[PDB]
């Protein structure tokens, strides 16, 4: 039950951008997955002052950091409004392709990668470390599904049929063999600690 659909060029281009520059700041796509969780857990709290239905599928609003060793992944869980299948693949493309034109007029013009978030589209930093994201969510108006994309022009949505969630995102970072460091305990503290301090929200770093 897995389709395939077509990166447009701008976003397509960006991704590549990504993958290919040199620029050894890589740490920054933390903090970028931080605030794509602080803000989505914003989200749901507001909706929920005005209807706390809401709330049903799950009153806790966190964010975890789940790194696996032996899968070589890096997760970045929240319990926030969480993306229908229409946002995965309509409504986030609409935002993709305007961020994505943006952030590289700012770029030509001096800008750093590291501005990314800034543009809407810091997501996609998560390439700098992954050769592979993965993104289970759910969201209260549709069912779970999962978003993939290993870049090269192509993303896939399915229907997700893996451990029910609730309500939230799961950012399955798999990643590049030479980005080990950020399943390391001391090395996720260190960029939270940077980065991360003020988010809202508990974050809470698993370890193994
Ligand atoms: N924690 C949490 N909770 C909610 C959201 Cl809304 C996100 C998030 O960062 N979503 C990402 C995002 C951002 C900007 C542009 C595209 C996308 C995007 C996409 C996406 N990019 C696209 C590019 N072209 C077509 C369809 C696309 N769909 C897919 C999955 C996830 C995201 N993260």
């Amino acid at each position: 039950h897995m389709e395939t659909f077509a990166f447009q060029a701008e976003i397509a281009q960006l991704m590549s951008l990504i993958i290919n520059t040199f620029y050894s700041n890589k740490e920054i796509f933390l903090r970028e997955l931080i605030s794509n969780s602080s803000d989505a857990l914003d989200k749901i709290r507001y909706e929920s002052l005005t209807d706390p239905s809401k709330l049903d599928s799950g009153k806790e609003l966190h964010i975890n950091l789940i790194p696996n060793k032996q899968d070589r992944t890096l997760t970045i869980v929240d319990t926030g409004i969480g993306m229908t299948k229409a946002d995965l693949i309509n409504n986030l493309g609409t935002i993709a392709k305007s961020g994505t034109k943006a952030f590289m007029e700012a770029l030509q013009a001096g800008a750093d990668i590291s501005m990314i978030g800034q543009f809407g589209v810091g997501f996609y930093s998560a390439y700098l470390v992954a050769e592979k994201v993965t993104v289970i969510t759910k969201h209260n108006d549709d069912e779970q599904y999962a978003w993939e994309s290993s870049a090269g022009g192509s993303f896939t949505v399915r229907t997700d049929t893996g451990e029910p969630m609730g309500r939230g995102t799961k950012v399955i970072l798999h990643l590049k063999e030479d980005q080990t460091e950020y399943l390391e305990e001391r090395r996720i503290k260190e960029i939270v600690k940077k980065h991360s301090q003020f988010i809202g929200y508990p974050i809470t770093l698993f370890v193994e």
